[PDB]
């Protein structure tokens, strides 16, 4: 997240970090044993980090728990990047508490002019390299479909939305993909992609989850 803030440990209860040695890519907890997240995130040897807000340091509310599935979208295409989204089935069921909660699904899309947080442990900066330890948060609303397509001309696809700032200096960046935008309360976006982070009239790229809905409670009732 470049020019966001420190969100507070645990303020962002659905914040997973995917973890293969290392921090690579966000994720979302929808419920006790199931977590969304970007298909460009895929990869094999996945553990779940919940809990977490230094992703270097074992504070005391971790759940650490193996991927035992992952499951990309049937659509993907990771030339496009259209339809990127991914769930990865927990080993085991995470304990629910309070820092450790899972986020809900929309049951009606977002508009243009909503405020969401945008969450990661992504790159903080726009030319410059620095990646923080504890977890960073954005305030950021959707942007119009026209104003997303004309800054994107041509690769704007019906399963994707924009948000963030025109003006730069306040987006997602890599390290955060596969992380959460929620708004009011609800799971619209997964952060997905952009030219550069926080460029002039290069804002942020998100999968627009609410088109996804059927697709993950089927998944979820199957697996
Ligand atoms: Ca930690």
């Amino acid at each position: 997240i470049v020019g966001g803030y420190t969100c507070g440990a645990n303020t962002v209860p659905y914040q997973v970090s995917l973890n293969s040695g290392y921090h690579f890519c966000g994720g979302s907890l929808i419920n006790s044993q199931w977590v969304v997240s970007a298909a460009h995130c895929y990869k094999s040897g996945i553990q779940v980090r919940l809990g977490e807000d230094n992703i270097n340091v074992v504070e005391g509310n971790e759940q650490f728990i193996s991927a035992s599935k992952s499951i990309v979208h049937p659509s993907y295409n990771s030339n496009t990047l259209n339809n990127d989204i991914m769930l990865i089935k927990l080993k085991s069921a995470a304990s629910l508490n309070s820092r450790v909660a899972s986020i809900s699904l929309p049951t009606s899309c977002a508009s243009a002019g909503t405020q969401c947080l945008i969450s990661g442990w992504g790159n903080t900066k726009s030319s410059g390299t620095s990646y923080p330890d504890v977890l960073k948060c954005l305030k950021a609303p959707i942007l119009s479909d026209s104003s997303c397509k004309s800054a994107y001309p041509g690769q704007i696809t019906s399963n994707m939305f924009c948000a963030g700032y025109l003006e730069g200096g306040k987006d997602s960046c890599q390290g955060d993909s596969g992380g959460p935008v929620v708004c009011s309360g609800k799971l619209q976006g997964i952060v997905s992609w952009g030219s550069g982070c926080a460029q002039k009239n290069k804002p942020g790229v998100y999968t627009k989850v609410c088109n996804y809905v059927s697709w993950i409670k089927q998944t979820i009732a199957s697996n």
